[PDB]
């Protein structure tokens, strides 16, 4: 099984602030990466597949880098609507899993 390590679990921070998501792939998924947001009572909706290609509709804003083993997610400015769950996930092999998932709550 590929394990996907994220950090942190959680994190204040303000709106307007910078914020950036780490996701560790205990094998190498190449860019086989998928960031997801889950608000509250919601389910998880596809922000960014293969590493980096932004989902449409999403605001540019978000933002996701790497490859290989590491990667990460970064929202340039929050916005008030930005305070959820987020995930990474890794399609590279069956069974396609998550990380544990990064709660952002506002300072």
């Amino acid at each position: 099984d590929i394990q996907m390590t994220q950090s942190p679990s959680s994190l204040s921070a303000s709106v307007g602030d910078r914020v950036t998501i780490t996701c560790r792939a205990s094998q190498d998924i190449i860019k086989y990466l998928a960031w997801y947001q889950q608000k509250p009572g919601k389910a998880p909706k596809l922000l960014i597949y293969e590493a980096s290609n932004l989902q449409a509709g999403v605001p540019s804003r978000f933002s996701g880098s790497g490859s290989g083993t590491d990667f990460t997610l970064t929202i340039s400015s929050l916005q008030p609507e930005d305070f959820a769950t987020y995930y990474c996930q890794q399609y590279q092999s069956l069974p396609y899993t998550f990380g544990q998932g990064t709660k952002l709550e506002i300072t």
